[PDB]
């Protein structure tokens, strides 16, 4: 094995650049160089709030990502078109990380990775395929299973578990995966007060904020998805209104120009997985915000080739 090797039981920043270009080649990482990873980034994670509160001073930048879905060689475009995350290149991944994509792992062991280099400066929300129903019929548990044993998915699956489930810039903007909710009055306190540990339930805050859409009409309509609801312009307004926000951005639904904005500047969805699925035919965006200037800047990008598998 002359893979990456963690420094003294530590990610470094030349651990993370081995293991990009070792992934990049089709190589796996050692199960206890995985392992180790997976125990400390769960410590990291469970420390924090199930609403991650961040401040962004007037020369600070961020970059918000949607959905990534195990396309790790869009994951490394990404990085290559925007700089490697750094304490001065902070970044947001707004869930759904793995399923769907052939390279689910490799994606998100090189998340985590950042996420322990740079823990106050590289954030991982989390989005609906980020839980075990969802793992075990759309991929993720299939190439955990086939490239380690059902133990290292056991693992996956518990850290996912602490992922945080929304962030709040300059109590501003807000950000989550699915979206609002199925009723009237939720709060940024509520959100905070969510024990997030677990699977989520089939209905309530937790399962709105995985799994809601945004409609155009005003109102609430059953979720076409089966679970949640979709959500009109008047929830979002008067959601924003209660908590003195400006704007949420979300994800969980592919746009054909990696972006749209709803409900009247209200409600952002970027999406970060370009030809989703090699077939959607999509292109992708991140979005650029900064301290002095909460507004969105699109960052358009398309798919990169990949490994035929
Ligand atoms: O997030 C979702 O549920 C949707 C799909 C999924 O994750 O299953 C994928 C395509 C558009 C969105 O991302
Ligand atoms: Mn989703
Ligand atoms: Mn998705």
């Amino acid at each position: 094995y002359s893979g990456p090797k963690l420094e003294d039981g530590k990610v470094t920043i030349s651990f993370m650049k081995e293991l990009m270009q070792w992934y990049k080649d089709q190589k796996k990482l050692h199960r206890k160089c995985a392992y180790q990873i997976l125990v400390q980034v769960k410590e990291v994670l469970s420390k924090l709030s199930t609403l991650v509160e961040t401040t962004l001073k007037e020369t600070e930048k961020i970059t918000v990502c949607g959905d990534t879905h195990g396309q790790f060689y869009d994951l490394l475009n990404i990085f290559e078109l925007n700089g490697l995350p750094s304490e001065t290149n902070p970044y947001i991944f707004n869930g759904d990380f793995v399923d769907r994509g052939s390279f689910s792992v490799e994606v998100i062991l090189t998340l985590f990775g950042f996420k322990l280099l740079y823990p106050d400066h590289f954030h991982l929300l989390r989005g609906n395929h980020e839980t075990d129903n969802m793992n075990q019929i759309y991929g993720f548990e299939g190439e955990v299973k086939a490239k380690y044993t059902a133990q290292m998915y056991e693992l996956f699956s518990e850290v996912f578990e602490w992922l945080p489930l929304a962030q709040c810039i300059n109590g501003k903007v807000l950000i989550m995966h699915g979206g609002l909710f199925s009723e009237d009055g939720v709060t940024l306190d509520d959100i905070r007060k969510i024990e997030r540990n677990r699977q989520p339930p089939d209905s309530g805050p937790m399962c709105d904020l995985l799994w809601s859409d945004p409609q155009p009409q005003n109102g609430r309509s059953i979720s076409k998805r089966g679970v949640s609801c979709q959500f009109g312009p008047d929830v979002t307004k008067a959601f924003l209104e209660e908590n003195n926000l400006d704007y949420i951005i979300r994800s969980h639904e592919v746009k054909a120009e990696g972006y749209e904005v709803a409900h009247g500047g209200r409600c952002v969805t970027v999406f970060s997985a370009p030809n989703y699925c090699d077939q959607m035919g999509n292109k992708a965006s991140y979005i650029h915000l900064q301290g002095s200037d909460l507004r969105p800047q699109f960052h358009q990008f398309t798919a990169v080739p990949h490994p035929n598998v």
